[PDB]
């Protein structure tokens, strides 16, 4: 095993992960679950070069990330910790109290933005599989 670039059909290669941009109207927790029962997650951004290709695929709109508040501290949905931010500018605003859900702007930034609320694109991801040459 050496090549990790396979791809389920309608998900998109990105390095060692695949990407579904699903559309339809969707809350964050019903875009949890429409990730859960395709076999992946909501998106987990960890580096620049991960955003970049996400911005260049969203949706305009805005879709739904993997990131979300609790008590303590902001943790994507596979449990790991936030090390790349592309917060937009002021965010995660530690006033707005409700708005625990994270989405992603057309221009890639983040919005902390409330979980009932209702967006038409949502991104999920999982692992590439390997073929060896």
């Amino acid at each position: 095993g050496f090549v990790c670039n396979t791809c389920p059909e309608k998900w998109i290669n990105f390095q060692r992960k695949c990407y579904y941009f699903g559309k339809g109207t969707k809350q964050w927790v019903h875009a949890r679950y429409a990730c859960d029962d395709m076999e992946g997650q909501l998106v987990s951004i960890h580096s620049p070069e991960e955003q970049d290709f996400l911005t260049k695929h969203a949706s305009h709109t805005g879709s739904w990330i993997g990131l979300r508040n609790l008590d303590l501290e902001f943790i994507w949905v596979d449990g790991s910790h936030v090390d790349y931010s592309n917060w937009a500018p002021g965010e995660p605003t530690s006033r707005s109290q409700g708005e625990d859900c994270v989405m992603m702007r057309g221009s890639g930034r983040w919005n902390d933005a409330f979980c009932d609320r209702k967006l038409g694109a949502w991104v999920c991801d999982r692992l590439a599989t390997c073929t060896p040459p």
